[PDB]
């Protein structure tokens, strides 16, 4: 479909409807007392261009699967973008008023409870991930004609996670992506680094693969032609513009970001924007080719049920990609991510059977993880990144963002706690379960058996928000039979006796670790409950206190983890103040260091040696 | 001091020593039956060159504050590091075999117990940030002529940190500061994505203002000569390099990432390697010159007592720029950075006041810590770094791994909770709890009004581990004396009768709405006693059983935190089995939305009024 080049009035029309976008996001900031609005005026020609010129989605359906995609990235922008979906006519003008109001869902940065939004973007430097998994979607799996667009600060280009993403479109050949740098020289408290040193601008992204092109940011003109020109590669629009643009005063000033106008200059300014406006007659959106296919919604199944069997030695970690492998040839929905660690993780085995749907991310974690949502987005797929549950640390971020957007994404971190061995401190994952359990929308998936794997796989796949599975690196004996039903929130007692002394809690390698404390026991003659968690969070409260209440009150918790925020605390705060009821915890409690799996389980405190000490104090 | 341009038996000697470095890299890994020999042997020439021709450093002093600094930031490549110091004379040879073992102290990632090691690098992408801290503090701080060289990976260069660390540099102009690229087309799973494309990471790291330069890097005469010229401007040393370099057959090759030879192969390999080399003499290491200055060491004390008074209103956020520029008064060991937040966490005080010793580090946390870790190794400064807490898990792996690294860093983290109000969730720390106390050397300090911000700034600076500050945006009273003595690990009761029903334990904003609860219930005679932790990390357990006994044994806990991780899961597991003790919770339990600070109180049940009905249940 060929470029329309506009007429003057076009282009006047333009530039009047970015004037209004000016006003608003002054109006509605004011009104606030709070906001940025200088942040948003120097991106309302490229606002304008975007929605009233290039773009093409349904103004009445903005989730609609064929339109277009746009990423604000400088989410601190909000005011603009739901002004431009009012001047479209999804939004009432008046509404745009109550921005930041407890009352209204224009909240003070974009997220999904608006129609408009598909990923939270407070956090800067997270949207340009997004979008590229957006344009990976649209390119690889819908094989649609929708384009993603993605608008950034300046400052915020000093994140690493964006260059991640740059690197990563280009690798991938997104020509259905575009960036929007809105290089107006400042940042928050001081300049950006490079100022208006466009040609900087320029080399970085082409030494990146990009598409670069200069241009006037405050010409709709320019705006017009380069967004109109596609693209065989991602392009990046790096439009030099002024912060404040269009506020005389103020444009091009230091201390003034995230400052509201006071009522008096707003509407002495605004009266001057208003002045420049010559016509009130809005633009009307234009809608997209509807060729993105349906999606099927259904509850994704395995084809059969696990086929281990019971005494055969299997890590849950190969467990894990045994089971996503599985999974894939039930439903096309399903695709794996990693970072360079897919032969650590096993996810090579899904890319092995299911190359098609596999992302090789390199090691780029923060990135994977944008990916991922973004590829979730308008539910296109059921994504599943792994890597080692240490480095999803270097995700944090866009973890946290990932729940503030509402997404559904799995994530498998393997190679937790000191049983992985000789590597050390910085491949084990002990502070996972601390992380994960804090993000709200999270399940978290403890998998201490090859059958109870592939059942957390299965159920993740069907459960929405940040699913979280942590496999481990020792063989470890299958004890659950195939047919054993798994749900979450339901812990299973592997080992119960009618003269049971102590609850002992355990998962992954510290389940076998208890189960071998009680043979050790059973010389004594104590005996002790064996209850696997199965899911950490939520946690079986009522199984755990049924335990304790046959076990004399007694819990011992034994985790492969810190002590703060994992399984030990999880329970302790489950059950506190329960009548009768005791909990002693067993963690590890520093930095360990290399050493074979069982002699650093032994170092720090976690092995069978210990449980069976612990469980003797207790009964004394 | 002139270049030395070495003779033809000089390259030979290194050419020796390369040989030698892969020898033992293969000895020690088959001995292990662990580690990354192929990616010793990338590096080998690398590593001659720099320890045996171009470094100056004491031999058996490596921490010696004169030598040049060495950061692996390819940790997996730590037993050709060990084998560089048995050749340096500092370690005896035959350690060299005991890589790994829990007996030794040879892990498989280096970690600072290695007299050799400032920083643990074993999470790849983080070397290089902490090499700019210590190259910056080496060119403004020590104005010492020692002299920062970091080897880095390929497929590391994928990691957005690495990104942030060029522009660091560039930007700070450390031209005493070289990163030395080890190109040998591979990763762990697949190559890297550039491969051999010389040119591409030449334009790369140009575009980020760095001299890059191209060399063979199996060419000791090349590297002696690109490592001789210094260098205006922070230098790459980009080497194209093949994996495995010298092992017949293995050489170039995929599969073989992290994979130690069999016995046999290394067998046959080192008596091919071994035949290679003209002479077992060993070159010496040549010493620095000594104009690092001297250090104190002593206790940094504030200049004077808090000069607040009981009744103003001051934010925790204001008070810790106050303190900070206060104790910068008191110490020039003291330095600041922040992430362009400066006008918002209040650092910009300290800038105003002591500018030579705040770094800007721009939107760009994680290259933020690791400058601040980088700073602080071998005792050299006391940093200080700030930004919002909910911006701090974009670091929690250079936090993670700065514990791992032994680290003395301070961060404070504002904007905690809904109580910033109207920007929204993307900007409220609801997990900062949770990831600090999940780091084994931290202290997690929460003061609650600005004496006790005062008083925890000063404690933090002669704190040793991870000290995090939490500040907070609402302006709250004074309520402590300004002589009030603080500790760490010690709680204070901030009401109390004899007739108290309930101990409320608050903290900052909660802590205030806790005591307008008591208020509300004085009209219902009711008496509530109100404990500030102060320190979260460690908590002070017994004041708050002691407090407990005298309140029927009832604590209920109230924090603007999400459930997980948090004050009241620390405070139930601190006290779960104590007779007679029950904890009831009050947290926020989703994802928040903006209003109001009020409103989000209210709304997310933490208010003086949600805290009032739950001292009722109780009693109830
Ligand atoms: C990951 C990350 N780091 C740092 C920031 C902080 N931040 C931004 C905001 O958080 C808005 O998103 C900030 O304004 C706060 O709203 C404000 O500090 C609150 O102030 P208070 O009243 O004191 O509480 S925006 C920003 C600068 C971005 O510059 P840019 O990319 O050049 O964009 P421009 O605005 O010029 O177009 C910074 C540092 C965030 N959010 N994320
Ligand atoms: C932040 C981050 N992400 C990913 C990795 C994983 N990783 C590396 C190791 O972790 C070593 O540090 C990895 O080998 C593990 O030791 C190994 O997977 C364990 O295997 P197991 O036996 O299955 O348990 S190293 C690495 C590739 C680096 O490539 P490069 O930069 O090109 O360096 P080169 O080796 O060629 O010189 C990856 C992905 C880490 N560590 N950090
Ligand atoms: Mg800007
Ligand atoms: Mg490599
Ligand atoms: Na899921
Ligand atoms: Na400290």
């Amino acid at each position: 479909e060929s470029y329309h080049k506009p007429d003057q009035q076009k282009l006047q029309a333009l530039k009047d409807t970015a004037n209004r976008l000016r006003i608003s996001s002054i109006q509605a900031t004011t009104a606030a007392g709070s906001g940025h609005p200088t942040s948003c005026c120097s991106a309302a020609e490229i606002m304008a261009v975007l929605f009233f010129h290039t773009m093409r989605y349904k103004s009445q359906d903005p989730r609609n699967p064929h339109n277009d995609r746009f990423v604000l990235s400088k989410g601190h922008a909000a005011p603009i973008l739901y002004a431009v979906w009012a001047e479209a006519g999804f939004l009432a003008e008046a509404e745009l008023l109550n921005l930041r109001k407890i009352s209204s869902d224009l909240d003070g940065h974009p997220v999904p409870k608006q129609a408009f939004t598909d990923v939270a973007t407070g956090s800067l430097g997270q949207g340009l991930g997004a979008a590229c998994g957006m344009a990976y979607t649209g390119k690889y799996f819908d094989k649609a004609s929708y384009r993603v667009y993605c608008l950034l600060g300046d400052g915020e280009l000093s994140e690493g996670s964006v260059w991640e993403a740059m690197a990563f479109a280009s690798i991938y050949k997104l020509d259905n992506l575009v960036a929007i740098l809105d290089i107006n020289r400042l940042g928050q408290s001081d300049p950006a680094p490079l100022q208006h040193q466009m040609d900087i601008y320029q080399k970085r992204c082409e030494a990146f693969g990009w598409h670069a092109i200069i241009v006037d940011g405050h010409s709709v003109e320019e705006l017009c032609k380069a967004f109109g020109q596609a693209k065989h590669q991602p392009t990046a629009i790096i439009a030099k513009t002024f912060k404040g643009r269009g506020i005389t005063g103020v444009e091009d000033k230091e201390s003034w970001h995230g400052k509201p106008l006071p009522k008096n200059m707003a509407e002495q300014i605004i009266q001057e924007i208003y002045s420049q406006i010559q016509s009130k007659k809005k633009i009307l959106a234009t809608p997209p080719q509807e060729d993105a296919p349906s999606v099927d919604i259904a509850n994704i199944r395995m084809p059969s049920l696990p086929s281990y069997k019971v005494g055969d030695k299997i890590a849950t970690r190969k467990a894990y990609g045994q089971a996503l492998a599985k999974l894939g040839h039930a439903s096309d929905r399903i695709i794996a991510l990693d970072g360079d660690t897919k032969n650590s993780t096993f996810s090579e085995i899904f890319k092995k059977e299911h190359p098609d749907r596999f992302i090789e991310c390199y090691i780029a974690e923060q990135n994977m993880v944008s990916i991922a949502v973004g590829c979730a987005t308008r539910n296109r797929t059921v994504p599943f990144c792994s890597t080692f549950a240490a480095f999803f640390t270097r995700a944090f971020d866009q973890i946290r963002m990932a729940a503030i957007s509402e997404s559904n994404i799995n994530l498998c971190g393997s190679h937790c706690g000191v049983s992985i061995g000789e590597d050390g401190p910085s491949q084990m994952a002990l502070e996972d379960l601390a992380m994960f359990r804090s993000v709200p929308t999270s399940t978290v998936f403890y998998p201490s058996d090859g059958v109870a794997t592939e059942k957390a796989v299965e159920l993740a796949a069907n459960t929405k928000g940040i699913c979280f599975i942590r496999t481990s690196r020792p063989e470890n004996a299958i004890i659950y039979n195939n047919n054993e039903d798994f749900q979450v929130g339901q812990a299973k007692v592997v080992l119960k006796s009618k003269d049971d002394q102590v609850t002992v809690i355990g998962a992954g390698v510290t389940l076998h670790e208890a189960l071998a404390a009680a043979e050790l026991l059973k010389k004594e003659k104590i005996n002790i409950r064996v209850l696997d968690p199965f899911t950490i969070k939520p946690l079986d409260r009522k199984l755990i206190l049924d335990s304790a209440r046959a076990t004399k009150g007694r819990i011992l918790t034994v985790e492969d983890h810190y002590y703060e925020g994992g399984i030990g605390e999880a329970v302790s705060s489950a059950v506190v103040g329960e009548p009768g009821i005791t909990v002693t915890h067993l963690a590890v409690n520093r930095v360990p260091r290399s050493g074979k799996p069982a002699e650093l389980l032994k170092m720090f405190g976690i092995d069978r040696d210990a449980i069976a000490q612990a469980v003797r104090g207790l009964i004394t």
